[PDB]
């Protein structure tokens, strides 16, 4: 498969029905639809540039995830960043501890579309560029802190 894009990921926006999401991904030649979600690749490296797409009960977009499609700009997380966070922190309590620079924006979820509450908003913050560099992951819920981990930084 190829051609998925980042302004494509752009394009798609929630609520959209997966017939939608599917032709403006790319369809068959871009995607793959395994069910549970839909997979769309950049090229034929499917190990490269991809986003994933999952749909709630009646088939309309409620959470996007993005691989390498927008990846961290300048990766630096380290152990002791990590260990300034905490849950129940607000989105702008993180920032101010850790730089929005070292982390992707991996997946954003309403699940309740329509409305717009349990929006769940989720980083990865790798310490280098090179693929699959030890990184920390955290998910907001409604902007606090409820998850954080890490494994191997610095």
């Amino acid at each position: 498969y190829t051609g998925f894009t980042p302004e494509r990921y752009n394009k798609i926006q929630f609520g959209m029905d997966r017939t939608l999401v599917w032709q403006l991904a790319g369809a068959d030649q871009s995607c793959s639809d395994q069910v549970e979600r839909i997979i769309c690749y950049n090229n034929p490296d499917h190990y490269g540039p991809q986003g994933h797409f999952f749909f709630n009960a009646a088939d309309k977009l409620i959470h996007k995830r993005q691989m390498e499609l927008f990846p961290a700009p300048k990766p630096t997380m380290r152990l002791a960043t990590y260990n300034k966070t905490q849950t129940g922190m607000t989105e702008a309590q993180f920032w101010a501890a850790v730089p929005s620079d070292t982390c992707s924006a991996l997946a954003e979820q309403y699940p309740n579309w329509p409305a717009t509450n349990g929006n769940l908003r989720e980083y990865v913050c790798p310490s280098k560029a090179e693929r699959f560099a030890p990184s920390a992951y955290f998910t907001f819920t409604d902007g606090k802190l409820t998850s954080r981990s890490q494994s191997q930084l610095p």
